[PDB]
């Protein structure tokens, strides 16, 4: 990260699969089922 490498790393690791906009999209362009 640029605070340590795990705070950041956990959010990116996260917000690649939780960001903010692709959830809402993710639960239909994902279509997980």
């Amino acid at each position: 990260d640029v605070r340590l490498a795990k705070t950041l790393g956990l959010v990116l690791a996260v917000l690649l699969i939780c960001w903010f906009p692709v959830l809402a999209l993710m639960a239909h362009s994902l279509a997980t089922t």
